[PDB]
């Protein structure tokens, strides 16, 4: 609960489990999402990233650790996907999210990014900016956004984007490392780069993706 | 021999990753419907074989996927260290449940039924036999009995301090002898599972890194928290 720098002692050095199964998968169901949320809490995870108004609602009634809410939408006239409408923001607040993350890139979008960021702050929830570049974070800071993340770097590669984490951290930002941290050792280099916490999704909660990671290596060797 | 021969299975499995779908016991994810869902998912993602635990999980999974199942029943007994399929009644249930290969503990330890009789109960079903071995002698014994598959499953799980890195030497030793070798145990990343194939394994079984969310979660927090306090 309550102020941002209390959230920053709670999240220091933590791994944040982004529970977003593959779309269309047999695993892409609210029950299995809640089950994973209950499970990672028992294993010591202190925070989650959950996608979908009704997934946030289901998970928030079953766990106690903070939830970073998002909604993903494939728009027909824009590349922005992560929470592009204030009406999504309002649902995420109602659903029980502690932080609401949004795409903070300077691209074509149905509603200005200043209004999304300011609509989150209105909720009472913390705001986290999903950034693609260092200057996305400069914009986010000027708008009163509590959290900046490297979520969108490279999605506008294969290794994480560590220098963005270094720049955000030595800018004084409350920095969330997110994107391609696929082993515990890459997530440790994130914290040492100055990130307060690190978000990990595919390596933890996308079984199809990780399965293909192994078969790719074992089949390639099988000559 | 439901419809297959040994060398037909070994080309089907060559260079493949075998997904061990065994949630943590008592976990919210340890449900049959969740196990079947995970089984359907890895098949859709291209996995060619599974290890499934529990007679009724084997039955449920075999009715929903098409890839072969290596069935086991694991029991923690009060008077024996053997865990992997220690009873003849377990073998018969796994065959009826639809498993193609049945894995058993092949170690020379205290056990309710001799390892020879277990192996012979598998053959009676018609299923292929996979020996879960702890030492090279265990696979050599399995060789003398006609067991089709030998695995490094039990290497490091007989003593006290249970290891962290895979045991590549036993996989090489089983491969050097001409055995049809399955590398299994502690292959937790795609490159270590690749070093297993390069070590001569036909296929490789991976469990915790894929289907134990609690375990992998603790793997990350252990590294981020330790640095996060430094
Ligand atoms: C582009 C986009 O939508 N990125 C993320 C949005 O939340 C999402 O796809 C991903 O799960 C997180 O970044 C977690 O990171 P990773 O561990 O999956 O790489
Ligand atoms: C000791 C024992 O009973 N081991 C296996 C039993 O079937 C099982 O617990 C283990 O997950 C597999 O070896 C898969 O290997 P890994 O990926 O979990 O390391």
């Amino acid at each position: 609960f309550l102020n941002i720098e209390e959230l920053k002692r709670f999240l220091n050095g933590q791994t944040v489990v982004s529970i977003q199964p593959v779309t269309g998968s047999p695993l892409d169901k609210t029950d299995f999402i809640v089950a994973m949320a209950i499970a990672v809490e028992q294993a010591g995870a202190k925070a989650l990233r959950i996608e979908g108004v009704s997934n946030v609602a289901a998970v928030s009634a079953a766990v106690t650790i903070p939830i970073i809410g998002i909604v993903k939408r494939d728009l027909p006239d824009s590349p922005v996907r992560i929470t592009p409408f204030v009406s999504d923001v309002d649902g995420l607040a109602n659903a029980g999210a502690t932080v609401i993350a949004f795409d903070a890139t300077n691209r074509t979008r149905p509603e200005s990014r200043e209004r999304i960021a300011q609509a989150i702050k209105n909720t009472g929830c913390f705001a986290m900016a999903d950034c693609s570049t260092f200057e996305d974070g400069l914009w986010a800071n000027s708008q009163g956004v509590e959290i900046v993340g490297s979520t969108l770097s490279g999605y506008v590669p294969t290794v994480p984007d560590f220098q963005l984490v270094k720049a955000f951290s030595e800018a004084g930002f409350f920095t969330m490392a997110e994107g391609r941290y696929n082993t515990p050792e890459l997530a440790a280099k994130a914290i040492e780069s100055g990130a307060v916490a690190v978000t990990v999704g595919s390596a933890l909660t996308r079984l199809e993706v990780v399965t293909q990671w192994f078969n790719n290596a074992t089949q390639a060797a099988g000559e």
